[PDB]
């Protein structure tokens, strides 16, 4: 066989469309006058004014947050609000050339089964993509999340991961990657078990940040 | 602009199969509480469910949910303990989803695989996989996926991205060596042995 | 008309044209408390690439063998000889002599890695027997400096176990796109994080090794 015509499968379109909009979050703090990295996690650049989505638990009590595109280009961000609620944070970079944004599809409706991408900095490895599916779209009943409206994914997912962006293969944002399940019952470690909060959701309230607080 | 774009899915597979895949309780005096949980596999409108033998072990009451929100007590048909797989019984009158087969399918390696089932009773859960590899004290012969399975999926199903049945998954592999977890290693009873155990347990014999 | 052609989504025309060239490789050493036997020490997976019968694995997979032993899938087995090894990509190149022809692993020289694409892993974890994982490329290497400490590993999440080490990365022609060697393991236990050598480099050390065997 020659194979030279033939094109692999891939997700690198959706990869080229959504991952220049995901950054890595940097929390630093001070122990000194030196700053240094406390948590890091990423973020997703939402809009052109520099509005960053994020999660609330990688933010939490810095003394400086930076933010690092793909580009290279580094700012310091502001914490515009959080939302303990939801685990969500907005920050807000001030910025010059012009900014890379997730692509938004308002009218999407995910569905269970759905290829999606996983793009985070796990372990400060670098911006990292990973594929899985919608294992889930939210719960009728209570359940170990205490929460109704969670899409669950088998996406490998890190520390480092959350705040970040899960895309499907379009490059559309489904949601804000913020959870994994760890809770071993009896030695065993969950695999492919995490948890993204949906993209309307964090939509909604960034809204409502931006503008209250 | 992706508005007519279509994203890739396999929710096709999922549409057709996982209605029928249930959630089974083994429940035990307590009054009455849950103690294992596991899947189970809706095989026909008689209503026999397969499932794994060491979810329903010592149970005081078997209850099966179907993710159309009906509830049922479930009877013990029959178990065996070479291969892990117990049959289960529940009322089938008002009509009952079912698992597809395609009893011509020959499972491939490499072939997409979805596994559904109710791990750490979050809810049904969809993960995805492809046929790591076929035929695997034992003689038992497995399909191994990399679909994630965790504690709850047992007994639940492995299918293809045409939502046919390709095995009832049983087995994650956890065998450390120098100090580290496996990961993607999982384990189904292939379905034509599943089917043909399953049917031996109904008949008794 | 009652038999329609439907078929389920599939990488087994990867798995068909590259797993054949995805050898077992065994590490064994004798030991001196029983009857001089050679046992298995180390295993781990190794790549058939001409055929000649020139194999790539990993160095660390075959350091100190006694005896190094190389299983294809169609049942031959087969004495290998170490032709030689890097510490630096942590590479090694063994030969085999075979009367019948040997399968090799399809290489595309000018085919692009591209981050997002399909890969499948191919060795054998834990001496299971062959399998195939499947993941993407995560990554195609860093310009920055980071933990691996390295900037030219293709980065995947297609599982990786303990005796991949040295087995292939396809993509989903089978196309050869890397040479499987670590897996992020300790600190929370890390979750589809692999690396493998990029094949263009693999490529470029088995040359070297089999001209000078350094």
């Amino acid at each position: 066989f020659d194979s030279t015509d033939e094109t692999p499968a891939s997700y690198n379109l959706a990869v080229r469309r959504a991952a220049p909009a995901v950054v890595n979050v940097y929390n630093r703090g001070l122990n000194h006058n030196q700053l240094e990295i406390r948590t890091l996690g990423s973020g997703v650049i939402m809009d052109q004014r520099g509005y960053i989505i994020t999660n609330k638990h990688v933010i939490n009590d810095a003394d400086q947050i930076i933010v690092a595109l793909q580009d290279g280009r580094v700012f310091e961000a502001l914490l515009v609000g959080s939302d303990s609620l939801t685990d969500l944070a907005v920050l807000k970079i001030n910025a010059t050339g012009g900014l890379p944004t997730i692509p938004i599809n308002a009218r999407r409706v995910p569905h269970i089964g759905d290829v999606v991408l996983a793009i985070g900095n796990p372990y400060n490895l670098g911006q990292t993509i990973t594929q899985g599916i919608i294992s889930a779209t939210g719960r009728i009943g209570l359940n170990p999340t205490g929460r109704q409206n969670f899409l669950q994914t088998d996406a490998s997912i890190n520390h480092g991961n959350s705040g970040g962006a899960l895309v499907n293969s379009l490059g559309e944002l489904m949601g804000i990657n913020t959870l994994s399940f760890d809770k071993s019952n009896d030695g065993e470690t969950p695999e492919g078990i995490g948890f993204a909060i949906p993209f309307q959701l964090a939509t909604k309230i960034m809204d409502k940040l931006i503008r209250d607080g």
